[PDB]
C-alpha cells in the first residue's frame, strides 16, 4: 500500500482525461488537443489553473459547449486528489517526524512500569505470605 | 452535523452569489452572467482565480464600478470557507488516523493500572488488617 | 489578543504598500494605482496572483524597472504573512479541537493518582510504624 | 539546519534553473531570459503559476519544443520543494507550539512517579527486613 498510490490514481486520471480530450478536441483545437502529448501538457497547464477557462475551456466550450463539464470535472477531480495527496503528506510527515517516535517512547515508558508495579506486587505478596505465615504461627 | 456541512454552506454561498451576479450583470455581461448557469461557471472560474480580475471583475467594474465589492467579497468568503473546509480534513484526518487510535490505546493503558494500583492497594489493607491484628494479639 | 494580530499586521502591510504604490505608479498606471482604494484592489489582485506580473508588474516595470522589488517583496511578504496566518489556524485548530480537551483529560488522569500512589504511600508508612513497634514489642 | 535548509535547496534550484534558461533562451526570448535577473524574475513568476505557460512556456516551446521539460520540471521540482518546505512549517510549528511542551510535561509527570514508586519500594523492603527479623524471633 501507500501515498504514492494516489499518484498512480492521479497519473491515471491525468491519462484518462488526456485521451478523452484528444478524442473530442484534437478535431478542432489541434494545438491544445491535437495529440495525446499536447493534452498532457494542456491538462497540466489546466490543472495548474493557468488561463484555464479564458485560455482553453472558454474557446473550447465555444465549440463544444458541453465541454465545460469536461473541464470543470477534470479540475474538481484532479486538484481534489491532490488535496487527498497533499494531505497524505501532511499526515505521513506529521505522524512520522513526532508521532511515530513518541508513539513508541510512551509505548516503552508505560510497559517500563507494569514492570515496576508487577515486581512491587510480587514483593507485597512475599510480605503477605510472611505475615499470614505468622497468624499461622502466633 | 459534519464537515460535508461546509460543502453545503459553500454550495449555497455559490448559488447565492450566482443569482446575485445574474440578476446584476446578466444585463451587460451576458456572456458571463447571462444565465444562472453562466454565472455558476464564471464564479467557479473566479473561485479558481483564473483571469478572475483582469478577465471578469475589472471589465464588470468598469461598467459597474462597485462590483469590486461583489467580486472581492465572493472571493474572500468562498475561498475562506474552503480554508475552513481544507482544514476540516487535515483535522478530521490528522486526529482520526494517529489521534483516534491512541486516544483509546492510552485511554486503555491508563485505566489498566487503576486496575493494578487499586488491587495492590487492597493487598496492603489486607496486610494492614493482618498486622494490626497482631499488636492487638501481642 | 490573538491570530487576528497578523490579520492586523497583514492589514498593515496591505495599507503601507497600497500607499507606497499610489505615490509611485498613480502617475503612469493610474487605473491600478490612481487612488488609494484602487491600489487596495490592485494589490488584492496582486496578492491573489491573478495576471499579477504579466498584467501589472511587467508593465509597471516596463516603466519603473526597480518596481520589481516592490511587487516581489509585496508578494513574498503578503503571501508569507498568510502562510503564517493560514497555519495560525491549523495550529489553533488541531490543538483546540483535540489537543485542548485531552491536554486536560490527562493532566487530570495524571493528578488522579499522585492521589492514589500518595495515599497508598501513607498506608505503607502506617504499616512501617505498627511493624517497627513490634521489633520493639517482641 | 532544517526548514531554512530547504530554503537553501530551493534557492539552489531557483539559481540552477535561472542560468540554464539564460544560457538557453537568452537568445530568442530575451524579455524573460535575456539576463540572469530576468530569468530569476520570469522564474519567480513561473513558479507562482502566473501566465507561466500561455504567457511564457507555450511561446518558449514555440521556439524549442523540448523546452516543455524545462518548465514542467521546474514547476514540479520547485512547487514540490515548497510542499516540502510549507509542510516543514506545519510540522516544526504543530508539534512545537503544543508538542515540545507536552512531550516534556509528560517526560516529567512520568519521572515524578518512578520517584513515588522507587521510594515506596524501599519502604516495602525495609518493611520486609523488619518482618523477616520476626520469623527469626517468634
Ligand atoms: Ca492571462
Ligand atoms: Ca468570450
Ligand atoms: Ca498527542
Ligand atoms: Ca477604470
Ligand atoms: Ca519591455
Ligand atoms: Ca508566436
Ligand atoms: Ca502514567
Amino acid at each position: 500500500p501507500g501515498i504514492a498510490w494516489i499518484a498512480l490514481l492521479l497519473l491515471v486520471i491525468f491519462y484518462v482525461f488526456a485521451v478523452m480530450g484528444t478524442k473530442l478536441f484534437a478535431q478542432s483545437f489541434p494545438e491544445w488537443f491535437g495529440t495525446l502529448g499536447a493534452s498532457m501538457y494542456t491538462l497540466f497547464q489546466v490543472m495548474t489553473l493557468e488561463s484555464w477557462s479564458m485560455g482553453i475551456a472558454r474557446p473550447v466550450i465555444e465549440a463544444y459547449p458541453w465541454a465545460w463539464i469536461y473541464f470543470v470535472s477534470f479540475i474538481l477531480v484532479s486538484s481534489f486528489t491532490v488535496l487527498n495527496l497533499f494531505i497524505g503528506i501532511i499526515i505521513e510527515s506529521m505522524q512520522s517526524a513526532h508521532w511515530e517516535a513518541e508513539d513508541a517512547k510512551r509505548i516503552e515508558q508505560e510497559q517500563r512500569a507494569h514492570d515496576e508495579r508487577l515486581e512491587m506486587l510480587q514483593l507485597i505478596r512475599d510480605l503477605s505470605s510472611k505475615v499470614d505465615r505468622l497468624e499461622r504461627r502466633s
